Formats: C-alpha cells, sequence, structure tokens
C-alpha cells in the first residue's frame, strides 16, 4: 500500500506510536496510581492488540529507513521471531485483561515491555 | 493519556495517518484497477473501523494544535455530529465488506469519502 520507502517509514511511525500510547496508558492502573475498571482495560487491550499487529507490514523489502536499523532486512526469520514473540506478550496481556485478573495483568505488561525493548535493543538505531 | 497538548496532537495524526492508509489502499480495488477479495478486504475494513473510532477523543477540550481548527471546539455539538456521522458511513462500508457485495462496498467507499472531506472543509486548516 506504499508507494515509496518513505510511505512505509510513516506508516509504522504511526503505528507505533499509537501502540505507545494505548500501551503506556495503562502504566499508571498497572501501578495501582489510577483505579482498575476491568470493563475499561479489556477494551484498551482489544485496541492494542489490533495495533499490535500492523508496524511489521510496513517493514517490507526496501523501505528502509526512519530509525530502523538495517538488521531487519539481514535475517528476516529473526526479526519475524522478535515481532512474533511480541505479540504472543500481546496475548497473554488480552487473556490477563479479559479474564479481570489484575495480577496477571500486571505480570503480562511488565512481559510486553521487556518484548519491545529486546526489539529495540537489536534493531532501533538510537 | 496525554501529557500535554503536543501529546494529543501526535497522537490524532498518527491515528489519521493510519486511516488515510487503510481506507486508500481500496482504493484499486474499488475502481477494478486490483482484482477484488472479499476476505482481504472485509479483515481490511475491521482495521479501519477501529481505526475510525480512535482520533476523536485526542481532540479533548484545551488541545488546540497541528492543522485542527478552532470551530473543533467553540461548538462541540456539530463536531460530534461529524464524527459521529463519519463513522456510521464506516458502519455501511463494513456491511458491504461483510456482504462480499462489490457495489455496495463502491457505493459506500464514495460515500465515506464525501464524509472525510465534509468535516474536512469545516475544521482541518487548508
Ligand atoms: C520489533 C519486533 C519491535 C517491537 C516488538 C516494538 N518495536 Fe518499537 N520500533 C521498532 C522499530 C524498528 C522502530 C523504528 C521505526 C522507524 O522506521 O523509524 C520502532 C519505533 C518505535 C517508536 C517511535 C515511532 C515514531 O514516532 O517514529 C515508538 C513510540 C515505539 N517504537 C514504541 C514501541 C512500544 C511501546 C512497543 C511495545 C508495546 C514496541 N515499540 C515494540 C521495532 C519494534
Ligand atoms: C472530522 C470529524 C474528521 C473526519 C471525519 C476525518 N478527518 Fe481527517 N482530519 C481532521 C482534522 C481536524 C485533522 C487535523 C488534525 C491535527 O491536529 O492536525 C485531520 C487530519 C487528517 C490527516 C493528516 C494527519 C497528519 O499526518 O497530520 C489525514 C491523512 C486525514 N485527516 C485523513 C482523513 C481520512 C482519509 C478521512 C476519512 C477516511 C478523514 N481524515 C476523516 C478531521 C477529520
Amino acid at each position: 500500500q506504499f508507494a515509496k520507502p518513505e510511505d512505509a517509514v510513516k506508516y509504522r511511525q504511526s503505528a507505533l506510536t499509537l501502540m505507545a500510547s494505548h500501551f503506556g496508558r495503562m502504566t499508571p492502573v498497572v501501578k495501582g496510581q489510577a483505579p482498575y475498571d476491568a470493563a475499561q482495560i479489556k477494551a484498551n487491550v482489544e485496541v492494542l492488540k489490533t495495533l499490535s499487529a500492523l508496524p511489521w507490514a510496513a517493514f517490507g523489502p526496501g523501505t528502509e529507513g526512519g530509525d530502523a536499523r538495517p538488521e531487519i532486512w539481514s535475517d528476516a526469520a529473526s526479526f519475524k521471531q522478535k515481532q512474533q514473540a511480541f505479540q504472543d506478550n500481546i496475548v497473554k496481556l488480552s487473556a490477563a485483561a479479559d479474564a479481570g485478573d489484575l495480577d496477571k495483568l500486571r505480570a503480562a505488561f511488565g512481559d510486553v515491555g521487556a518484548s519491545c525493548k529486546a526489539c529495540h535493543d537489536a534493531y532501533f538505531k538510537k
């Protein structure tokens, strides 16, 4: 769906921005600094689930740019493992949210965050 | 979820960018320039439905900025009508996609586009 590499870069940056917001906005809830409304969090994690599937199709071959490291494309299998592992960490978070289980939510939230960082430490130009 | 108005601006711009892509990428299909795969389009319109609900919460009071016109906030009811009408045009598109009905899809796609433009002509700083 992208005319030029720049269009793929713009798309993935936007998708990732929307993930950071839907993930990060739960931080006060996980910490207990804001109240826990199970239905609110269930709905928000559903949005996050949708968003979390979107960036990866915008790293198609030849779409070097932005703050993406070139290693994304020299080993397609390893990058795919990292996004698939991240999306399975999101599945654990979805399950916790759907169950209304705050303890599971806290644990899953931490593991999701670790998975974001794991990808960045290999594939983001700091 | 926004620390400063700038964060709401960044969010809505990103959400709107992701809408433009999920909407616009269907243009060749509606025109017959690309093939029609009902299942593909159903799945894409579902993503668009999710995205199409997201921008409006990032125009909360005091979030002037970006290319948003101030009239968004001087008549909350009229802006709300426009986003709600746009989201109901998306419902027609969803129904067409879910039915696998290309003729309905073309008609709905046109009406969705008109609804985007209707909002821009009142509320976007050209
Ligand atoms: C690899 C499998 C990643 C996972 C998992 C996550 N992110 Fe990431 N992120 C990745 C790359 C390669 C890039 C650079 C994209 C580019 O072309 O510039 C990023 C970037 C971001 C950004 C900045 C977006 C922007 O405005 O330019 C943010 C805010 C971000 N990433 C957040 C984020 C979060 C919160 C994640 C887990 C919930 C996450 N990312 C996972 C690669 C990958
Ligand atoms: C009002 C109810 C709107 C409807 C319906 C749509 N859009 Fe719009 N759009 C609107 C505003 C007020 C703004 C400015 C936001 C800001 O703070 O700058 C926009 C902006 C866009 C953009 C640019 C985003 C960016 O990168 O900065 C795009 C690509 C865009 N809008 C696309 C778009 C499409 C395709 C729509 C229908 C499918 C649509 N918008 C509807 C207000 C409203």
